[PDB]
């Protein structure tokens, strides 16, 4: 079970030379292969539900943990990856140059992690080679503690490595010190992810086949958490909540006494008549998700040449918004002096959906018109 | 009096070229000079100290009036430009790319324009060479005055032309014509700015001082409008609202009967004690201005290169804010998930002053911090 990290700053401020800095380093060591910063600075593409996005991969370990470390070239790549869940960052990287401090793009991955739940992050002053006066340099640490603290991080706290990713490719061993401490800070720093048996249980129901006499057997996959024979759950979304006594839990044809994260299980739910559950719904640990309609969420609206919409939008569009396994229909609403969303933009929102859906912050949604993906969304905000 | 246009959009959609196209155009009848697109795209940076904007300016007469006309290279250069006010603009030219349609820059720019007053706009549908078909270049117009009509600009009588810069700045007959209709079209939307002396009158009183014998004479330049003698006013900022009639004028140490936008005029006011009066306060044609402690604004915050601050500042940075002749300290309070101004950026904010000044929709103001400038605003609604 490894830690996923990411590099995250403003563009040219050295996320991909820290990349392939640390894989080097660590590489002397045989930690991690010796990846190149050319082979990072390439943009290759990939796929994740429709969104296209440029990104790269690597893989490293410490004295500690295995990680793994995913790095973007443009900025459209950072929120695209943040807002689809494509990324799921344990922890970031914040890079930022000492010769240019803080930079728009910089606040906008910090708001952005903030609204997607990154725990926590580690900060590496890059450019120390450049901007060597200690003066600037904690002038601009200094900036950084107030913007981390100023988006709910703990900026007091946060470790802040002053070093240059430059120079520790290169091999300079006073450098290459740098990184190492970079490494022990988030082995201390950023907490080991929590296991997805150990939260609370959620399946989204997929089909539903009554066993007469006996209840409804709801199918789907566990997203999270773990169930187990004789407890209780919640059906939530679409239809009124309801409370039901699990009974059963079969996956091939065997007969099991619990079902954890990744299983594709049949759960049956004991006296449930079929008209009561349907497609879209999920079982929950009792009280750990409600029903909402309306909520707020950063979006990304595709581009044209991404199969997106051809023209912006208005306020009062109403397209599909995709939960898990179904799409409900809502109407949008924006934020003041945002008139129009435009193909590519990303913006918050606030959707009043027609019938009510299981979500919470964080939740991952595909806003669907005509059958085609047009935006990805991540949940914010719960506004019930 | 002239009448100031400019080229707004996103880039690469043509504004250059357009500027270009329209002079070479009018030039063929003695309206303008011939300008090649290299003497605006390729001049040079600028090289100054503190905000630096750059742009270029023309000049061309239509047929029924002469026009001042400025092109910005970069968006921050539109942002800086308009915010401060030094592109003050009767009407705009959105240029908008056939090909690209719309862009983040396109609606950026119209928002912008209705903050600082912009009242109209013509659309100049560009690159229609490359994007033949008249269905995909009446779909993006169709675009454009949804646009227009969602940031409250009458985008359905907003005149849209259908041309091509380029081919117009080569001399192709066919698109020239359409530089022409481009003319008619700002001839007829854009409207003929009202002149500075017919505005209300407005003076920022700098200095006070007693005639003892004679009474109070408060000092300033007229903003606009016109004072005469027996005329009443009313001293608006930092004191209850009063109104006094104004009994005596002078410059260049005169007695005179008037004094109009520009004059730097001693103002003899009747029942008015010195203690009434002090700089930062406006004399006024009564009802035509209210004072505000509460205001929102857009603002740019100056870059460290540009003289401004070399850190960024939070929620309830509480800096001065310079009003035509002095300084009145201010809480800042940000927009939702903008919790740190970086220098270089441009953002609403709402201010709360300690003290009521003189204000309206379209004051200009500076931030100031120890004294040097860190920030210039627009007052975009008075509360
Ligand atoms: N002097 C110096 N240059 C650096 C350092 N890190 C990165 N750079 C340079 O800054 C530029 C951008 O770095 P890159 O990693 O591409 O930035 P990214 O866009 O944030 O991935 C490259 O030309 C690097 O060589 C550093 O520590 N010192
Ligand atoms: N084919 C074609 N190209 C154009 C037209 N107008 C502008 N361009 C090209 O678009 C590019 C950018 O135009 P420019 O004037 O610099 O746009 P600006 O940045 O908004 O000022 C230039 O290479 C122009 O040659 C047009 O009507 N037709
Ligand atoms: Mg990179
Ligand atoms: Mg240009």
């Amino acid at each position: 079970p490894h830690v996923n990290v990411g590099t995250i700053g403003h563009i040219d401020h050295g996320k991909t030379t820290l990349t392939a800095a640390i894989c080097t380093v660590l590489a002397k060591e045989g930690k991690s292969a010796a990846t190149r910063y050319d082979q990072i600075d390439k943009a290759p593409e990939e796929k994740a539900r429709g969104i296209t996005i440029n990104s790269a991969h690597v893989e490293y370990s410490s004295d500690k943990r295995h990680y793994a470390h995913v790095d973007c070239p443009g900025h459209a790549d950072y929120i695209k990856n943040m807002i689809t869940g494509a990324a799921q960052m344990d922890g970031a990287i914040l890079v930022v140059s000492a010769t240019d401090s803080v930079m728009p793009q910089t606040r906008e991955h910090i708001l952005l992690a903030r609204q997607v739940g990154v725990p926590r992050m580690v900060v590496f002053l890059n450019k120390c080679d450049i901007a060597t006066d200690e003066e600037v340099q904690e002038l601009v640490a200094e900036e950084v503690r107030d913007l981390l603290t100023s988006y709910g991080f703990d900026g007091k706290n946060t470790p802040i490595i002053y070093g240059s990713a430059l120079k520790a490719l290169e091999g300079d061993p006073k450098w290459e010190a740098k990184i190492h401490d970079l490494m022990n800070a988030v082995d201390e720093w950023i907490p080991t992810p929590e296991r997805e048996v150990d939260k609370p249980f959620l399946l989204a129901i997929e089909d539903t086949m009554t066993i007469t006499g006996r209840g409804t057997v709801v199918t789907g996959r566990v997203e999270r958490g773990e169930l187990k024979v004789g407890q209780e759950i919640e059906i939530v979304g679409l239809r009124p909540i309801r409370k039901a006594v699990v009974t059963g839990i079969e996956m091939f044809k065997k007969e099991l006494d619990s079902a954890m994260a990744g299983d594709n299980a049949g759960v049956l739910l004991r006296g449930v008549d079929r008209k009561e559950v349907e497609r879209g719904q999920v079982l929950a640990k009792p009280g750990s998700i409600k029903p909402h309609k309306k909520f707020k969420a950063e979006i990304y609206a595709l581009k044209k040449e991404e199969g997106g919409r051809h023209t912006g939008f208005l306020n009062g569009y109403r397209p599909q918004f995709y939960f898990r396994t179904t799409d409900v229909t809502g109407s949008i609403s924006l934020p003041e002096n945002t008139e129009m969303v435009l193909p590519g933009d990303n913006t918050s929102i606030t959707v009043e959906l027609i019938a009510p859906i299981a979500c919470e912050k964080g939740s991952k949604f595909s806003i669907r018109e005509g059958g085609r993906t047009v935006g990805a969304g991540s949940v914010t905000e719960v506004l019930e």
